[PDB]
């Protein structure tokens, strides 16, 4: 599923991400934009044999099981395929765990790159929620 910006904002709001560990909703929408273009089916392969999955490009070395990544630690306890589904419930649950790991949203390089230190409220402008 490719979400629209406001559809995703509303879904993430409903699933409890707004101000999760102090990160306002716009942070999460912005991160998703730059990680995956709002596409739950996005995948990106890396040189350690890992792959990033889904709308928040969650990595298979550390966070999910894709059956083909050496030294995987699958800390979210999920098959990476669940992160390709249209329903983002499981992706959000994993993202919450990631952001409890100790680095906050620094876990998402696209967030560091394009969202950190910007007015992230623009990402929820115009949305009904």
């Amino acid at each position: 599923k490719v979400y629209s910006r406001c559809e995703l904002a509303a879904a993430m709001k409903r699933l409890g991400l707004d101000n999760y560990r102090g990160y306002s909703l716009g942070n999460w929408v912005c991160a998703a934009n730059y990680e995956s273009g709002f596409n739950t089916q996005a995948t990106n392969r890396n040189t350690d044999g890992s792959t990033d999955y889904g709308i928040l490009q969650i990595n298979s070395r550390w966070w999910c099981d894709d059956g083909k990544t050496p030294r995987s630690k699958n800390a979210c306890g999920i098959r990476c395929s669940v992160l390709l589904r249209s329903d983002i419930t499981e992706a959000v649950r994993c993202a919450k765990r990631i952001v409890r790991d100790g680095n906050g949203m620094n876990a998402w390089v696209a967030w560091r790159n394009r969202c950190r230190g910007t007015d992230v409220s623009k990402w929820i402008r115009g949305c009904r929620l």
